[PDB]
């Protein structure tokens, strides 16, 4: 049984559920986790429809290695700048120490880029397009917490290498929203689609776009994903360049995107939808949907037809696309098996007794409101498949409706400040400026009201969103006062 | 094409077949290689199949750390003496040397089986089945080779902790046979199942079960994939224990396994079906089976009978993607026909299916089979029907060949000389042996090119061991045949 409280302790909450839903386990090391079936199998339901769509594109899997050598990781100088802090290192094998120290992939820029050099000889060798399902290590000395900010996690970073700005544009846009059907349609998570400010974008990038979600337990908003367009900045410095005919003797710097995915979004889904019975699964990522277990049983051979009547309805919704389990271990207790499959998030429990059976009905509940129903035999496969769109729907109604109430506009750095203090994400009229940005910071900081149970910090920048709630006025001004706004900037506490 | 010539300088051959076919690139890491796609797909191939048949088995997929503390990684003392030369150590981030070193995974036993000790609190909570598809690293300094043996590799790891010892010793079997169908159903290699000697068994394991395979060019075999059972080994290190349901009080050691395949599956793949024209991809295993092919496609053409051309193409297509056939159809005018036959001849692709405009004028094509080069002319309404059943000759072919190989260089001999002349003939021999280990170095020393090397002791082998034989040092008696030669 959960007995923490989703709005008492946030932090304690999420660890009795990571744990109680055997998702998560603690390794023996600081900021290491691991990823039991549970939680895997919504990775690979991700992984599963991510796939798919980016194969639409024209992008391939592959696997590059691991290691960076010190040369590679140094020669994109903003690059290495911002991640060399956080760079893990081998240093021997052994008790041997090694030829020199190699480092292990914070990210595969500088892995992939000398490989693109050599692959790119003419026009006709691009675009390159490659993706890779693997872990990456970011071995940052701050507080780590499962599935949010890790120092060890997986992913997929995608790469692509054009000849024109023109089709690599396009590509950034395109993965973008495809993060964001992996939020909205997938997790049912509503996510703010933007551009990075200044501050905020993907070192060595010339634009970072990216999906800012919001969770309301902690009034706290998180990046979900991201999608650079590199410019020609790797390609200068890697030689990954052409020559076109067309244009004689003249080299060509290929244009870059990267853009990256990771197991956040399983965290993500457990702080929006989770509750105080625990996880909360939507049917589209749900190891198993609909988990039939029998009832009454305290009558010999009639018991050996319930459980045949449970493994019925299971053969029957395996048959039509259900991922289903029938709990059927006698080693446990029905009221135990409610409580374990609630604590896991299973959209719907499936309870069949020896009334229902010889009445040839069943009970259906949903996780998400906990709504009882009874239901004919005849009907299974249609109402099942009804219930679970339901809950998809209401989960994703029920975020959306969060997000709207908690993403307002200000126009004046004291509304902002207010606002904020209430426990809100803010639209403000920015003037881009990374100076600013800090000013925003600490200022917000400084001059915060506290509020019950409400995080103690500065407001960073989420993104630049593409479809702001208002049209910036002419001549608006920066809430710096300062300088005249450039657009309209979501703002709020963030991980 | 392909210059160099399998049958010459094998190890040149090798490199110029997984380049070309756009299979491999070099890292600038020396000894680290990169899995293009044309790799990478093979290797989702085999996943595909493995992880369906785990799955049946109750098998769940799960991640574990790459990462493991110095005190877990020694407490089966056995296991980490035989890996702790080849571990790598992270030591500082960024600058800031660590408080105290961390290792990465060269197989995770030693991640798993803390978190192992938690979840088993009773027996119900047996069995455990979990695996992994992820990279470890074993840093040797010997002389790397792709695919084959590498620094880093991708793999899957399974590891089954059950309640008694028979549940155990029926998984290792059937772990062992699902690992001999990735070799014989879908890559066409036939293998020979075994036991390794006392010598040659995992470090820390009761037994260890394996699948060799045997590469003709040269002489040498490789083990494909290994299922272990561990025992209680691991268990009584790192207290995996429950209580007997029948006993009060009594605690007992859950029965352990654990079974690995790698993408030396690939390597494999490549060294016993590649040719002179580069890969050859059995097409269980190829991403495409069938490659489309415009020919014909001159100055003079009409733009109607090219428009024409290219929509019988993408006909044939769609034909083949309706009967579950993956076909590729290569309509890029910016590289002309033979660039195209050669590129995919290259990467092995089982079918070309060459249409020029003459060829659509009378209702047929060309399918060129990749393996033996075979053209084959063939009417335009049974390419569904044809194709299909070409495509199942090519599997068979590829396996039968191997097969004639392996029963021409498996032989048995009792005595020792004999022994040395079919190994230097470039054979593998079953051979009479007493299953020491001083007897197997010897061995080893004797044969030495090098020495050959235990493979396996075979569950089926050619003899029945005559009752009273010695072993080859002409001192003990023989316990078993058992597979030599000289080894990857
Ligand atoms: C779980 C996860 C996710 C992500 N990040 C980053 C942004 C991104 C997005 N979007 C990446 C591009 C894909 C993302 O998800 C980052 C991380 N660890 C870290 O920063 C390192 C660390 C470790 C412990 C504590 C604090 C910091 N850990
Ligand atoms: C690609 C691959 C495969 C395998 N091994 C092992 C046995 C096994 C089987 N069966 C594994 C249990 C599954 C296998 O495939 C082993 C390896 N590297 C190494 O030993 C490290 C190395 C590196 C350079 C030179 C020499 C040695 N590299
Ligand atoms: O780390 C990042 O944010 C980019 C996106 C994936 C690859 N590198
Ligand atoms: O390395 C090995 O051989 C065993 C099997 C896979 C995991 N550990
Ligand atoms: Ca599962
Ligand atoms: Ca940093
Ligand atoms: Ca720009
Ligand atoms: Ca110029
Ligand atoms: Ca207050
Ligand atoms: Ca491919
Ligand atoms: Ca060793
Ligand atoms: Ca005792
Ligand atoms: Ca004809
Ligand atoms: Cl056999
Ligand atoms: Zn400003
Ligand atoms: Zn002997």
């Amino acid at each position: 049984g959960l007995e923490a409280k989703k709005e008492e302790n946030l932090a304690d909450w999420y660890s009795q559920v990571i744990t109680k839903s055997e998702m998560i386990e603690y390794h023996d090391i600081s900021g290491c986790y691991i990823l039991r079936p549970w939680a895997y199998a919504i990775w690979e339901a991700i992984k599963d429809f991510f796939d798919a769509e980016i194969k639409k594109l024209g992008v391939e899997n592959c696997y590059f290695p691991m290691f960076v050598s010190q040369s590679a990781l140094e020669k994109e100088k903003t690059h290495v700048a911002d991640f060399a802090p956080e760079v893990a290192w081998v240093t021997r094998s052994g008790k041997t120490e090694l030829a020199e120290p190699i480092a292990i992939r914070p990210t595969s820029e500088t892995v992939m880029y000398p490989a693109y050099a050599k692959w790119v000889q003419s026009h006709r060798d691009l675009p390159i397009k490659l993706n890779q399902w693997c872990n990456v290590v970011r071995w940052e000395f701050k507080h780590p917490q499962p599935f949010l900010r890790t120092r060890e996690f997986l992913w997929q970073e995608g790469h692509s290498a054009f000849a024109t700005m023109e089709e690599a544009a396009e590509e950034v846009l395109q993965i973008l929203d495809l993060y964001a059907q992996v939020y909205e349609e997938l997790l049912a998570i509503p996510v703010v689609k933007g551009r990075k400010t200044e501050k905020e974008k993907f070192a060595g990038g010339d634009y970072t776009t990216t999906i800012e979600a919001f969770i309301s337990a902690s009034g706290r908003a998180i990046q979900g994903g991201t999608s650079h367009h590199l410019g020609q900045n790797f390609s200068k410095m890697f030689e990954i360049v052409f020559e076109d005919p067309k244009i004689p003797g003249e080299k060509q710097f290929a244009y870059q995107n990267s853009w990256g995915l990771t197991t956040r979004t399983i965290g993500v889904m457990t702080m929006v939808h989770g509750d105080n019975m625990g996880l909360v699964l939507p049917p589209r990522v749900a190891c198993v949907q609909v988990v039939i277990i029998p009832c009454g049983i305290t009558s010999e051979e009639d018991k050996e037809a319930l459980i045949a009547k449970c493994n019925d309805y299971r053969r029957r919704l395996l048959s039509v696309n259900i991922r289903v389990r029938a709990d059927l271990r006698d080693n446990y207790s029905p009221g135990w098996k409610f409580n374990h499959w609630e604590l896991k998030g299973v959209p719907i429990r499936l309870e069949v007794g020896p009334r229902d059976m010889k009445s040839c009905q069943f009970v259906a509940v949903r996780r998400d409101t906990g709504e009882k129903l009874t239901v004919a035999e005849n009907e299974a496969e249609t109402k099942l498949q009804a219930i679970l769109e339901d809950i998809q729907v209401t989960l994703f109604t029920r975020a959306s409706e969060d997000l709207k109430t908690h993403m307002v506009v200000a126009n004046t750095m004291e509304d902002f400040q207010k606002i904020l203090d209430s426990g809100k994400i803010v639209q403000i009229p920015f003037c881009g400026e990374i100076d600013c940005e800090d000013w925003i910071k600490k200022t917000t900081a400084r001059d915060q009201d506290l509020e019950p149970g409400a995080p103690s910090m500065g407001a960073k920048s989420l993104c630049i969103p593409f479809k702001p709630l208002c049209e910036l006025q002419p001549g608006a001004k920066c809430v710096c006062g300062k300088n005249p706004a450039k657009y309209y900037t979501l703002f709020g506490r963030s991980y």
